[PDB]
C-alpha cells in the first residue's frame, strides 16, 4: 500500500 | 493499493 | 489500483 | 505499507 | 505476483 | 500477475 | 510499516 | 510475491 | 516475499 | 521475507 | 526511456 | 531510464 | 536510472 | 541510480 | 546509487 499527498 | 494527490 | 488527482 | 504526506 | 505503481 | 499503474 | 510526514 | 511503489 | 516502498 | 521501506 | 506523471 | 512523479 | 518523487 | 523523495 | 528523503 502507498500513499503519497493523498 | 497507490494513491497520489488522490 | 492506481489514482493521481482523483 | 507506506505513507508520506498522507 | 509483481506489482508496481499499482 | 503483473500489474503496473493499475 | 513506514511512515514520513503522515 | 513482489511489490515497488504498491 | 519483497517489498519496497509498498 | 525482505522489506525495505515497506 | 519510461516517464509517467513526469 | 524511468522517471515517476519526477 | 530510476526516480519517484524525485 | 535510484532516487525516492530526494 | 541509492537516495530516500535526502
Amino acid at each position: 500500500n502507498f500513499g503519497a499527498f493523498s
